[PDB]
């Protein structure tokens, strides 16, 4: 059957999802992870939860064993990860408390590990060049979507629906992440710049791990946490530390009612075929075999 | 009391600004600087002197320990740094032999060390996320541009000002530099699409200097000189010209030195450390 | 005094380019290249052939040693090198069999060691800042387009010729690579960007490959093999690749007989005044 991992970022720290049946301590060929996973069920649907920054937020995003983490869940089973992102918005139409769904990103991180494959001691042999057109499992970012209208959250899609049918507090239907490398936030230059390109939100979480889900055969979907403007605003709108905190609150009590139904409505379908293919495109997007 | 620290880049590896009272061979956390740090005063203004890649010009923008040479004058007690950048201009007002006082930028960087907290090698405890939408100092900045025109260098602020009141050299009031991690020059591609993203120079040497001025807790404003066209657009010459900037900065900074030392700092100082302290992710 | 290394990327793991003369299992001061170095003769031109990710393909474009791949090529005398590198199109009028003789490039690679100098112990002494507004050798450029003329390939020159003259598969005169870090190919999100910016192809390896050929005094040339559209837009592309690297093959060989047939003395002192110039450091300015 299924088994969901959930990474939680920021305000996720022990999200306290179901009844904790364990703590299990993994190790991995890349690491440790980022701390001990708690498994547990959310129904009879096999779930755990694994936070990004580890303890005490001591980890920064640039820091994360992003490969550990993953693989970590893939040694447990899992055949889907949820994963939440707290973010600023580029744009006037996703505003603080609003979610995205994410189907897109622009990667501007660096000097993270982002493969489990290469010629390095600790990699896995052979050199694996995986497709990313659609980074994400659609399936599952649609599982997202309607756990959302399951949970009475409005849904706003920009593909059929013009920024006047917009209602907040909203779940953003796509959307796409630049992703920043950290620890600093963005100069204004550099927001305007990310905004004049057309990207939705920033964030410094998110890529390598969508990356390494594919390349474990794990379907991958990220929902982000609109917390602020970033800094292209007004200076009272500039991003910071308590501003991104701030927002935080309200939002995780609806980002985890989205989670809990999500990984319900995961169990209730067959995944056979999608784990299939998802295995099938790790096998062939090898180039040294 | 303020003291001022200066970091020298190209045109600057050992300038003996003033009559020196000493030099210090330091350590840090993060290692070693560039150099030996070179003491004295301006009128009554301590002033500490360092060169950004070494006396010998050795070491290469991606490879300065810019952690050790931050970290070296915040220990000595420095509570500003003004430093120097040799820059190519993306834009046709830009012209070589003028000066920018940077106001913002793009980071292309990669492979440096750009925070003193983490959990890497060197690094304090903690997760900082400093905040950096107008990333210098601002009052610093005004410095900067206030001793060009002492100094009697043409100032010009595009948003300010007429296009004729653009007359070279000048100081640029405002400006934006994408900082590319070196050692190569940008190819006639990169130019155009740095040009089109509406940057103003490009250098080497800015980040991550300004970011960890600012976890530091000091005041960080930089001068730019603009030494050619980068390849959007003979060497005798822009040598000579080159060297005309050197001597104009010089004396901005040591005009800038004394500006520095005839106003109060305390409030901006205290202002400067509880920005630090409220960009702890960890302790909030 | 003229010698002809090639680099061959996907598509050449096992080349076979000449009858092997000699193999040389080399070290260069920045470690080991990616495979052995296979001498041997293209007519009486002496010529050197490395691929790039080892016969196994078993090394990624971040992983491979450009420093030692150059540096040994140059050690055993090469004066010129050529080098392929398959990509993807984000050009309607690049499609999947087209070839393009590279004249710029767009760098977003990381974690790569890019330069021979600096401080670090594994380094030349020195601080080299080379010019690189037209990164290649233009004169080895122009050698490998008239390589494709005279193997009966379509060469288009978007400069000289109407958009209608550019027929299918044809050699494009000039074109500009992003290159990418890899191993991942790109988004949608990231191929739009890029193909806003007016950029031709993607690719992984071109960088920094041509950087370090230039910081080493050699002539160095790109020739792209265009795989496939970029997601701006299994078997089929493999018959195409195996007819690409078949075109490939004629033109490199033409190339290296076209370099061995002139004098290349001032262009090959000219690359070396330029490293020369280049220095910073202050007692070797
Ligand atoms: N403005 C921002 N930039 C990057 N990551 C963020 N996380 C929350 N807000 C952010
Ligand atoms: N064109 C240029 N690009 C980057 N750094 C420079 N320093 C001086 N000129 C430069
Ligand atoms: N689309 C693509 N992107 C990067 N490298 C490639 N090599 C072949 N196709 C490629």
């Amino acid at each position: 059957k299924v088994k969901v991992g959930i990474i939680g970022g920021t305000g996720f720290d022990d999200p306290n999802l179901f009844k904790k049946v364990g703590v299990r301590q993994v190790t991995t060929p890349f690491g440790k992870p980022s701390d001990t996973l708690v498994e547990g069920f959310v129904g009879d649907v096999a779930c755990v939860v694994l936070p990004r920054h580890g303890k005490g937020h001591l980890i920064p995003p640039s820091e994360v064993n992003y490969r550990a983490n993953v693989w970590a869940l893939k040694d447990l089973g899992c055949t889907h990860i949820l994963a939440t992102n707290a973010c600023g918005s580029l744009q006037e139409d996703l505003v603080p408390g609003d979610f995205v769904v994410l189907n897109q990103f622009m990667d501007k991180t660096w000097g993270r590990e982002n493969t489990f494959y290469g010629s390095k001691p600790d990699s896995l042999k052979g050199v694996l060049h995986m497709p990313m057109a659609e980074p994400f499992c659609e399936r599952t970012r649609q599982i997202l979507i309607q756990a959302a209208r399951n949970k009475s959250i409005n849904v706003y899609d920009k593909k059929t629906m013009d920024k006047s049918a917009c209602i907040h507090p909203c779940v953003h239907a796509e959307g796409s992440a630049v992703t920043i490398n950290g620890p600093r936030f963005s100069t204004r230059c550099e927001s305007f710049i990310h905004k004049a390109m057309g990207l939705d939100i920033v964030n410094m979480t998110l890529v390598p791990e969508v990356s390494l889900a594919r390349e474990a055969g794990l379907s991958y979907a990220s929902i982000a946490i609109v917390t602020d403007f970033d800094c292209w605003k007004s200076e009272e709108e500039h991003v910071c530390v308590d501003m991104v905190l701030e927002q935080f609150r309200k939002s995780v009590v609806h980002v985890r009612e989205i989670l809990l139904e999500a990984v319900a409505l995961i169990g209730a379908e067959d995944w056979t075929k999608t784990i299939e293919a998802n295995k099938a495109l790790v096998m062939s997007s090898r180039q040294d075999l």
